[PDB]
């Protein structure tokens, strides 16, 4: 679970800095979550739980539903900040995003 | 200037490995720039240079010149480029850098 890996004050104040239509902002979501602090076996624990399906990669519905993984009352990521965070971490061209990917997505944050 | 605490040939390499629209990456940046090689007192001699009024705080819009205080005909940081590296140096949320808050940028890339 999400709640055993980050903190619930974390995920709020977290949460909360990007209510706001097309405010997303990655880097600053992930640090403010406190993912920096994870070890790079939680970081992939992570990675796993917002692979909802369990394909081995994050596609774009599970990308928009990214918050939810965090706190299920969360917002949707719209269309536009979906393909935008896409961008940011789809650097091989494979559509999706693989486990090394989150792994640079956090690491980079 | 900047060139009598890092190497001319340094600042024009790390520079010149961000010409592109949205590609800075200050982490990369520092470690090209020779920025990791210096002492601590030297960092903050880097710090006084890119506070360009003298102000104590690297604000918003020195951030945007920052690459200027490296060269001076260099380019801006573009606004979303300014905001991800506002965000990841602004540790305190006081909106602007203090000379620690460098530091930290520095040591950390
Ligand atoms: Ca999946
Ligand atoms: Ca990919
Ligand atoms: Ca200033
Ligand atoms: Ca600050």
């Amino acid at each position: 679970s999400m709640t055993d890996l980050l903190s619930a004050e974390d995920i709020k104040k977290a949460i909360g800095a990007f209510t706001a239509a097309d405010s997303f902002d990655h880097k600053k979501f992930f640090q403010m979550v406190g993912l920096k602090k994870k070890s790079a076996d939680d970081v992939k624990k992570v990675f796993h739980i917002l692979d909802k399906d369990k394909s081995g990669f994050i596609e774009e519905d599970e990308l928009g539903s990214i918050l939810k993984g965090f706190s299920s009352d969360a917002r949707d990521l719209s269309a536009k900040e979906t393909k935008t965070l896409m961008a940011a971490g789809d650097k091989d061209g494979s559509g999706k995003i693989e486990v090394e990917e989150f792994s640079t997505l956090v690491a980079e944050s």
